[PDB]
């Protein structure tokens, strides 16, 4: 075994957890079994009270777009939304947003954000848009920005889900209600991961969530090399608490602990749900540890540890000075738990108009054959029950958003399915905004939203309706959820009959999609009758106005794909989602690090549209590459620092110390003002190395025509490293570096070397 | 017989009969009958040109929201609406607005307005909703005012349907289609109406409409003592062309004409639609009119008195030296008429905040416990499929709004169907316009717009939404239509369902109906948790943006009902519709005079809400009724003249001359600004007489708080009349006569005698 290193507070906690180790050294063994157990209340899990010393519940609270099940909030955006937008400030902002409805709710603990896991090794999981980019650099970055968003609001953050959980099929969470018991039935899915793949690609963002002070971490419940990863010795007690010298502590998902002891000793610190949920997750401490200590099993001192880790936070975020105020709602649900809900508003001015502008910031243009940005259109037709409202209510699909009937017309589709996703104060409908901009130029406006395939009339309206159309918007979607992969690229519902109307009766069709990921549109792409394409992704309660000024050209698009779209599924990474029935399911990681658009690069394939495409209405040149190997600086600016181990460590150095800049210039040679992402890849030398890995970005706003910027790219240690499996270290290696930028992964005008 | 007296053109159309007759004298045989028969043409009916003479052919066209099947219009308030809110100006804005638009479409003739046929003797009547007010005082009014604004426009009208067209069912028009001819199946019904329920009933607003200026009118359906309206000697050349001394065209319904030779010599001028719709609805005139004259069965110079009725509007309207620019679009539809269409927009600025005006003064309050009007709600509910768009846009039922299936969730119903409807370029649902306030409140709100029977969980998910809600909005429809009858008041679709789920799991419900009449609202009108109850007719374009405001008290409702809602359809006037297989089906107008509140009042009935009732947000008190017999005054300002005889007839005299003039005064005896309708009511002293008769009306806008008002009411002639069947005239009777005025017809503080 690889034994559990103590708490020691680390670099901005060390006051707190000096107060958490006085309190936890006044704990009696029944005291420190309540705090690291779950206990019945109102929030996905709370933690026991420990009465006696007047410390309370904690409240630990869904999710990743902000509380889940709440009544008086704002439905953000998706995490993939914000990655789409490739903006720095904006990541941050949103999340700081979340931060401020979270700890006015009353939340402790926020389960968020996915900083990883899963991080995008097949573009079919159903929970693949929680997350950012399919990329662990930019998945970094974005993941910093996010822990830093919501702990600068006073939540502390529980990062997830650590690791390799990259497939929501055969995740099989310990569950065992009315005699039947998962155990019983097939083991989680276990990630076989070498050990290169494990550091270069899976760890790379929660060394990043480490760095910017995420106050825990959540384990998945996928397998490791055939252990649970809630009783991963190597993963918790090594990985996560030795080399990324995580102070915090480590929750388990719902159902992930799987035994007493081996967790325990492993790295586990919090039981979750512990006696919430019926108990029918598994509920293997509570009183069951206090057993095990008093009997001599396992180490007093050992949970004290855990006791310490969780009490951290608590000080840290001063939620003792500045409690959080009463969490009211029942989000778990009657019958599971009948109580009552009371009633907060905590919408702050700002708060819509953020949400607003992370939607027309990341909408991205696919193709533009010349029909965008619209005009002055005087007869516009729509289609799609996408454009307009869940029939039921924006909410009627319950507190997880996944319980509507398989055909129900959920309307736009603004947050995936699960425990991810919120509640909804109204929808900003893309028909409601065509709408008001259609009357503002006395034009006429009509919208098929039916079921054109089984409702009577629709197909016949959709015939009648669009040969007279100056524009026919056509809105498409696809509803994936927690707990079940997507069979396939196949567009939601109607999706498929909607084009091909579309195009029999319309040469100017505009294709909008709100999806969780990746879709088959193979089958019309290229048909000249669409003549333009936008992914909007996962908008939330704005989707309608933040897209519509982008369509009429108020502001040119800028958003850029956060993953790759290939043409057909077989063009990824193979096995990405193991059927099987087998009792000990198998995920060999055979591709290493090569997932995504690293895949795509070596293999020479050829995807639809590359990583880190978008169009804008104007276009840009890049021009004078320069590296400024003068100019570096020493990393000052971390809440935590870890212990991964590296090749040219002195005591005074790190590895993520800028050891040079890079520099380019982009011109607006187009007609039109608009954004830019300029994006930055290195080819690092070595064996079965990617040919290039994103390092850097940086977004120019509101370029004017023939005006030039600075685009700037801090380039760290790590950044240039590999890691060395036979000595177990991070190290530069000899060799050329080829240095790339440009405005996509497969756009990259300007190129230069570099040698250490 | 009785003769058909010859055109003269009367008052204002003197010097355009002088152009007529020179014209006329001009034509042959061929081109008689050629102007005086339809043809082929893109408008519901077009007359031959008189190509020699440089006469081109006239578009005809529907309807009386504005024109039909056109795009680039906008889709006007229905007449029930606009009577709804007792506004003259209105009435008068409404009609020169659909004239500007009939107009810039290229239409010469429209068809339209309703003005008294059907009038209202059945509350059932599928296109009641077409005409204004069951009263024939009110009806006349609003009569004048709709034909005054569309000739203003320069459109001349048809008005429509003389006469005694009081039912749908079985109205039968000639058909011979596919060798089935309703000849040969059932006769049209026959309205059976004495000489004094003719005068004092059925003629007043078609009275109205000829001193108005209307240039022509239409023949009903309907037989009228077994003899069809459309050759009925005694209905077009005595009352009409005699009596009333109508110096214009009097045109076929479509199907309306039976025979050839009856309707030439019984008083019709143009037979439509001759060629058009395949000539299906028989053609009678045309090339067998021709050999009819010519073989000296049809006196030519009878012809060309038909021929000179038509011209006189040509020439008055000045057709000629400002022609209409062509007209576009196909209104028949293929394969009627296989034809393409081109496109105008005709929509000026100010006719979207007229229609939006219309809806915001007619609303009615019916029911308010305290509710209304809301103040800040924080979370909303909506129900009903009526709160937003046709699921197959709002124009999918076609060119008259009538061919979407049964089933259908049609949305907001903003017009009813039939020829009388007309294409929407938009519709603003209360679903949107609610949603924007609760924004500004920074409130949440939800809408469940699908089948509460038919859609799985849309009753759980109204189970789930109104018992947290501050306040439930259900938006209620029933959608009629020409060529058939309501079979009951039973709301349309899933309705009652709506509202036995909406009171079980909320006690703040809020009603909003649209319809084309009366409907049952039995079952819940008394439930506590009904708190407030509003009828809102057919607003046409603008739904939402005009109830909102008065929803949230922007401004009060100031909406009172033109017809009687009792509380069963049995309440009403017997065998209002008649249904037989008989060949010849008969409707005996038995009760006289006595339709709508005049049955209520006669046979001691309480309605529900009586003629004349709305609630606002304020209270009204009457006081210092005045009856000044000084005030009287010579009727100069009528386009053209009756003849109707009366007894105090001298050569200088007029039937519509004012003889004196009631004054009161209104104080706001309540806690907000709100506007209020003054009605007045005469009794009339004679056997078999009505306890009372609507005799005037006065709106005064936007009372303060404790300050008073005037209103005035005029009194003609004709007003205090009784018609002698004896005699043949018009008498004022001796005798004590009743004047009453205040807010309702049952509700009528003040009253006072007057004696001739
Ligand atoms: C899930 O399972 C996979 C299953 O393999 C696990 O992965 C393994 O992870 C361990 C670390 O826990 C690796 O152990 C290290 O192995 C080094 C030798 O590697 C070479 O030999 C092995 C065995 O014959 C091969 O498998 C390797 O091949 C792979 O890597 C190469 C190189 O890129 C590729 O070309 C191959 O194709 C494979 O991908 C190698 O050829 C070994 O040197 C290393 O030794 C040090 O580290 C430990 C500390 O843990 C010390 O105890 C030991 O004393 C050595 O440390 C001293 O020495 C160095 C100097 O040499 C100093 O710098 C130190 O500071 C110190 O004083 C270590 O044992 C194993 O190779 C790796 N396998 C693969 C295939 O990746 C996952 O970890 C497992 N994960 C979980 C979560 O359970
Ligand atoms: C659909 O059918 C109904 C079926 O009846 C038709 O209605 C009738 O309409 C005609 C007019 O075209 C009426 O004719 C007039 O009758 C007068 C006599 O009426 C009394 O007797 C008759 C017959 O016995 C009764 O039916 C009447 O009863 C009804 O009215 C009374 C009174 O209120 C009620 O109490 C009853 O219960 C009934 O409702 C009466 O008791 C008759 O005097 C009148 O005579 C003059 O008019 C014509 C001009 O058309 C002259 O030719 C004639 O010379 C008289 O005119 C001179 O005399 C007067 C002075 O007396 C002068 O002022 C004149 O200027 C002139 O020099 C006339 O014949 C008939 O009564 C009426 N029936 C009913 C039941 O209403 C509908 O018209 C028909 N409609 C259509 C479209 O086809
Ligand atoms: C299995 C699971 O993930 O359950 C939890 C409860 O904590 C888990 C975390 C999860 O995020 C959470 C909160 C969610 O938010 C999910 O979105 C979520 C799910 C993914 C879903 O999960 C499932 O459908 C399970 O696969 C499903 N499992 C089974 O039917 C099953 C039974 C025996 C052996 C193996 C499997 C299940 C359905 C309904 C109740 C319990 C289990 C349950 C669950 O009801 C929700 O489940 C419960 O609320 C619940 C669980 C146990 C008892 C009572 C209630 C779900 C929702 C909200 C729909
Ligand atoms: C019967 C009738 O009212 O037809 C007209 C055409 O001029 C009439 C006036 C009417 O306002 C007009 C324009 C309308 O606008 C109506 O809203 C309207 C109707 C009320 C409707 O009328 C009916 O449904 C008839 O009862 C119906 N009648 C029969 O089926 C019938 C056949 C034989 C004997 C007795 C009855 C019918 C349906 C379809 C085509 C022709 C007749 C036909 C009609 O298609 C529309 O009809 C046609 O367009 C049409 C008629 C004949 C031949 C070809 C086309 C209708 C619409 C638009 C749906
Ligand atoms: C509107 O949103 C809805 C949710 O709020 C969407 O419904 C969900 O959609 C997904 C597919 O996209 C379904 O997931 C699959 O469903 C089945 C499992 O169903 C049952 O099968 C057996 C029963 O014998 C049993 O094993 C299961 O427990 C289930 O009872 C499988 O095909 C897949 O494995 C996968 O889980 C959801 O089931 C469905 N939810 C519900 C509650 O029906 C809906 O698709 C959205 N509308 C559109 C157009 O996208
Ligand atoms: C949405 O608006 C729709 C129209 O655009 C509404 O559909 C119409 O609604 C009315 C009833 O409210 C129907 O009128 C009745 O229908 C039938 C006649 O149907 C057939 O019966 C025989 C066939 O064996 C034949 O004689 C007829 O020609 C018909 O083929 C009778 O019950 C009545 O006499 C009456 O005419 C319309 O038929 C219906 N239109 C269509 C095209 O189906 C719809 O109701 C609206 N939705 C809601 C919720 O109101
Ligand atoms: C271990 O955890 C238990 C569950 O959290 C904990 O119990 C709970 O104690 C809290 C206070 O710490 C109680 O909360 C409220 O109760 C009283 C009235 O009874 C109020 O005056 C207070 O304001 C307070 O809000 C809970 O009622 C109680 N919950 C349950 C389910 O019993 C135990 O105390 C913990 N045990 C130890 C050894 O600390
Ligand atoms: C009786 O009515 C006939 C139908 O309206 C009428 O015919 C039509 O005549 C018009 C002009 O009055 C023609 O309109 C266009 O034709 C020529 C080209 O062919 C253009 O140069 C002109 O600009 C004009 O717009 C119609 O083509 C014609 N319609 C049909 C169906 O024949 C007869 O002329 C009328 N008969 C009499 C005796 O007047
Ligand atoms: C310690 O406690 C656990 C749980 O009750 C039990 O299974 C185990 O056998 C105990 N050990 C001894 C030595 O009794
Ligand atoms: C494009 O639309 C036109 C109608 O606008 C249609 O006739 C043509 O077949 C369509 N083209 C394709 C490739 O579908
Ligand atoms: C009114 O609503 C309440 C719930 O708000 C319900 O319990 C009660 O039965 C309802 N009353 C009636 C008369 O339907
Ligand atoms: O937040 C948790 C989620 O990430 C996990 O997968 O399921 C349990 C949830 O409550
Ligand atoms: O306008 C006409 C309408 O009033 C009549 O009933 O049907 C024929 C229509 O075209």
């Amino acid at each position: 075994q690889w034994p559990a290193p103590l708490a020691n507070g680390g670099k901005s906690w060390a006051s707190a957890f000096k107060k958490a180790k006085a309190t936890v050294t006044e704990m009696t063994v029944e005291e420190l079994a309540n705090i690291t157990s779950g206990v019945i209340g109102l929030c996905s899990g709370v933690t026991g009270a420990v009465t006696r010393l007047g410390i309370p519940e904690f409240c630990l609270q869904d999710g990743p777009i902000g509380p889940r099940g709440v009544h008086g909030s704002s439905q953000f955006p998706a995490g993939l939304t914000v990655a789409a937008t490739w903006d720095r400030t904006l990541m941050y902002a949103r999340a700081r947003g979340m931060g401020q409805e979270f700890h006015d709710q009353g939340v402790h603990l926020a389960l968020a954000p996915v900083t990883g896991g899963p991080l995008g090794r097949t573009p079919l999981n159903g929970r693949g848009w929680e997350g950012t980019f399919a990329d662990p650099y930019a998945c970094g970055e974005a993941s910093y920005l996010s822990v830093k968003g919501l702990t600068d609001a006073g939540v502390a953050t529980v990062s997830k889900h650590w690791i390799a959980y990259e497939q929501e099929t055969s995740r099989n969470l310990y569950i065992d209600i009315d005699g039947v018991s998962q155990a019983d039935i097939q083991l989680p899915i276990s990630s076989n991961v070498d050990d290169l793949t494990m550091h270069e690609l899976y760890m790379w963002s929660f060394a990043e969530a480490v760095r910017a002070g995420t106050n825990h971490i959540m384990c998945s419940y996928n397998r490791i090399n055939n252990t649970h990863s809630c009783s991963n010795a190597k993963g918790l007690n090594q990985l996560l608490k030795t080399e990324l010298n995580f102070q915090g502590g480590v929750v388990s998902d719902w159902g992930g602990q799987w035994d007493s002891v081996p967790a325990a000793e492993n790295g586990l610190d919090v039981a979750m749900p512990g006696k919430g949920f019926l108990g029918a997750l598994g509920d293997f401490w509570g009183a069951t540890l206090v057993e095990l200590i008093n009997n001599g099993t396992v180490s007093e001192d050992l949970v004290r540890d855990k006791a310490v880790r969780i009490l951290t936070g608590y000080y840290y975020l001063g939620q003792d000075t500045n409690p959080p105020p009463p969490f009211v709602y029942n989000t778990i649900g009657a019958p599971t738990l009948n109580a009552t809900s009371g009633y907060r508003n905590v919408r702050k001015p700002g708060t819509a108009e953020l949400i607003k502008e992370i939607g027309s910031a990341s909408v991205t243009l696919l193709k533009n054959t010349g029909s965008l940005p619209l005009k002055h259109p005087q007869r516009i037709a729509v289609l799609g029950n996408d454009a307009t409202y869940n029939v039921l209510g924006p909410n009627a699909c319950g507190l997880a958003n996944s319980a509507c009937d398989i055909d129900n017309l959920n309307g736009t589709l603004t947050t995936g399915g699960g425990s991810g996703s919120a509640l909804s104060p109204y929808t900003i409908t893309p028909l409601e905004a065509l709408q008001k901009r259609a009357i503002e130029d006395n034009a006429e406006i009509a919208a098929v939203v039916a079921n054109s395939n089984t409702t009577t009339g629709a197909e016949d309206a959709i015939a009648a309706l669009l040969p007279d159309a100056d524009v026919t918007f056509v809105f498409l979607n696809r509803y994936s959820e927690q707990g079940a992969d997507a069979p396939d690229f196949s567009l939601g519902g109607d999706g498929d009959n909607l084009m091909d109307l579309a195009v029999t009766y319309s040469s100017n069709v505009v294709v909008v999609i709100h999806t969780t990921g990746v879709v088959d549109i193979e089958k019309w792409a290229d048909n000249p009758n669409v003549t333009a394409i936008l992914v909007a992704y996962l908008p939330g309660q704005e989707a309608g106005n933040s897209l519509v000024p982008v369509l009429y050209g108020d502001v040119a698009p800028s958003g850029k794909l956060p993953w790759t779209w290939g043409k057909s599924i077989d063009d990824y990474v193979p096995n990405g989602v193991v059927y099987t029935d087998a009792y000990s399911p198998q995920s060999n990681f055979t591709e290493g690090v090569f997932i995504d658009y690293r895949w795509f690069d070596k293999m020479g394939i050829t995807p639809r549209y590359e990583f880190g495409f978008g169009l804008s209405y104007t276009t840009f040149t890049y021009s004078n590459l320069i590296v400024d190997h003068g100019r570096w600086a020493k990393d000052y600016s971390s809440v935590m620092e870890t212990a991964e181990p590296f090749a040219e460590w002195d005591g005074t150095n790190s590895l993520y110390d800028v050891i040079f800049t890079v520099f380019a210039t982009i011109t607006n040679t187009g007609n039109l003002t608009g954004s830019e992402v300029a994006q930055l890849y290195i080819s690092i030398p070595g064996d079965n190395q990617p040919v290039r890995q994103l390092r850097g970005f940086d977004k120019i706003k509101d370029l004017p025509v023939g005006d030039s910027a600075v685009v700037t790219f801090p380039i760290r240690r790590k950044d240039v490293s590999s890691w060395s499996v036979v000595d177990q270290l991070w190290y530069v290696p000899n060799g050329d570096f080829l240095i790339s930028v440009g405005g996509s992964s497969r756009d990259l005008p300007l190129n230069t070397t570099w040698t250490p």
